[PDB]
RNA sequence: GCGGUGGAAACUACCAAGCUGGAGUACGGUAGGGGCAGAGGGAAUUUCCGGUGGAGCGGUGAAAUGCGUAGAGAUCGGAAAGA
């Protein structure tokens, strides 16, 4: 079983909202994933530091078939999920080599509502 | 107050000949999202197709409408298009 890959990038789509945690391998091939709103708590709980801890905390039940050694991580976008996501992935088993921020900084175009977030 | 006559002449005005500080022009340089037209560049968003993969995603002061196992979101590769 399992197709047991060296090393990979963790995309971290961290929003107000929520935070979805996926572990994908060196190509863009996604293994499994993990999200705020999927670990027991749902509704206006999640977003916060600490609930997505036990989000990205959730996938090395799921990836531990593989059996990754490093891991690299990225994190994308705004939000209390961002050092967070980082700190749970580092305490699971798995090594850091590149943690890289790839944020859609926006060349002043495109603007969504005012609105106020959680 | 109006008209006429005889004067005065600085000022205003008319005429003639000038002068120059006004203004204008040329010579040589400087800065600027000044304007019009035609190209081309980068990020991102949306959409279309395909791969991986899982049940959730989206949203709010809370929720719900909505999008989801005819499998989105997220993720990767490619395309199209507008600002």
């Amino acid at each position: 079983s399992a197709r047991k890959i060296p090393k990979g990038v963790i995309h971290v789509q961290a929003s107000f909202n929520n935070t979805i945690v996926t572990v994908t391998d060196v190509r863009g091939r996604v293994v499994s994933w993990a999200s705020a709103g999927t670990c027991g708590f749902r509704g206006t709980k999640r977003g916060t530091p600490f609930a997505a801890q036990t989000a990205a905390g959730n996938a090395i039940r799921t990836v531990v078939e593989q059996g990754m050694q490093r891991a690299e991580v990225m994190i994308k976008g705004p939000g209390l999920g961002r050092d967070a996501a980082l700190r749970a992935i580092r305490r699971s088993g798995i090594l850091l080599s590149f943690v890289r921020d790839v944020t859609p900084m926006p060349h002043n175009g495109c603007r969504p509502p005012k609105k106020r977030r959680v």
